[PDB]
């Protein structure tokens, strides 16, 4: 939460592209077989 983001070097400009790629994967509506088909059960 805070510790992970307590990097003076690891938590800086170094990350200016990954701050978006970690979400686009959740297209929804087009990944029912890739993000549910044989994965989610509940």
């Amino acid at each position: 939460d805070a510790e992970f983001r307590h990097d003076s070097g690891y938590e800086v400009h170094h990350q200016k592209l990954v701050f978006f790629a970690e979400d686009v994967g959740s297209n929804k509506g087009a990944i029912i077989g890739l993000m549910v088909g044989g994965v989610v059960i509940a």
